[PDB]
């Protein structure tokens, strides 16, 4: 097939799958860079290296303690024992989104993520391919320069809605309410397992809503430009709705176990005020999804 300083403040980290041979097709692969510098440093960039034949989607998280100390392991195992702050999702044939000038990620310090996790999944994979050696990966662009904006993740999942066997549409319903300093939403990723038929996020803004972003999970889960941000601000509701088939389907199927409803948000905050990382895991308000707009009910 290391550390790369840039100028006096910059400097540039390239995370590498360490020369694997992914035997079969549908196999992901997992690997951890530490990070040189105990200060906070900013992830302002990022430059995608993959094989173009045979890497499906790669996925770069932040974490504080890894979920394996080998130079590479299966991420069936697990990606990070704590929690992982997704910081770059790259797909075969789709939109890579570049930080808005003046965004960077906060990693390092007191708070900021310990590890680079990256995960390569590869989905084509020919048996004449029996012992040969891949380095597929991303470069990152570190600065200790301040940055103005700070990015964070808005990670929305359904703990439990349950789908009962056959119903051919069962909704999957997130909401809370927002009580910090704005957070501008450039991006949204998400995440469900084959029964998912679309995830839709919203802001609701006294009764009226603002659609995030919809997609199909069955599609590329890469990040998704949101062409024009969203301004989410303290007494906002985020809500997002998944819909799912029990069509086919035996048993009654759990959203540990069974199927996921997860929506990636990915915002910018002046450094000032910002934190890197919000979750929700409840539905305050039930209710107000009966007032939904019809797009969210719409398939893809
Ligand atoms: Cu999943
Ligand atoms: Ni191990």
């Amino acid at each position: 097939c290391p550390v790369t300083p840039l100028d006096a403040s910059d400097f540039a980290l390239d995370i590498r799958m360490p020369g694997v041979t992914p035997k079969e097709s549908d196999t992901y692969f997992c690997m951890s860079m530490r990070l040189p510098v105990d200060e906070e440093a900013f992830v302002i960039d990022f430059k995608p290296r993959a094989s173009m034949d045979t890497v499906h989607a790669m996925l770069l998280f932040g974490c504080n303690m890894p979920s394996s100390t080998g130079s590479y392991w299966f991420c069936d195992e697990g990606t990070c024992t704590d929690k992982a702050n997704i910081l770059y999702a790259w797909a075969r044939n789709a939109p890579p989104t570049r930080l808005p000038k003046g965004v960077g990620f906060r990693v390092g310090g007191e708070t900021g993520s310990k590890y680079f996790v990256l995960q390569v999944h590869y989905g084509d994979i020919s048996a004449f391919r029996d012992n040969h050696k891949d380095c597929s990966g991303v470069s990152v662009h570190l600065t200790r320069v301040p940055q103005p904006l700070i990015a964070g993740m808005y990670l929305m999942m359904s703990v439990d809605t349950v789908i009962p066997p056959g119903e051919k549409v069962v909704n999957a319903d997130i909401s809370c309410q927002y009580k910090m300093y704005p957070m501008h939403v450039f991006a949204y990723r998400v995440h469900t397992h084959h029964l998912g038929k679309v995830v839709s996020g919203y802001r609701v803004r006294n009764g009226q809503w603002t659609l995030i972003g919809r997609q199909n999970p069955q599609l590329p889960q890469a990040f998704y430009p949101v062409e024009h941000p969203v301004d989410v601000t303290f007494g906002d509701i985020l809500a997002a709705r998944c819909v799912f088939t029990g069509e086919g389907r035996t048993e009654a199927t759990h959203i540990s176990s069974d199927e996921m409803c997860n929506l990636y948000i990915m915002y910018y905050m002046e450094a000032k005020y910002a934190l890197s990382f919000m979750t929700c895991t409840k539905n305050v308000a039930p209710d107000m999804f009966r007032t939904i707009p019809a797009e969210a009910n719409i398939p893809i």
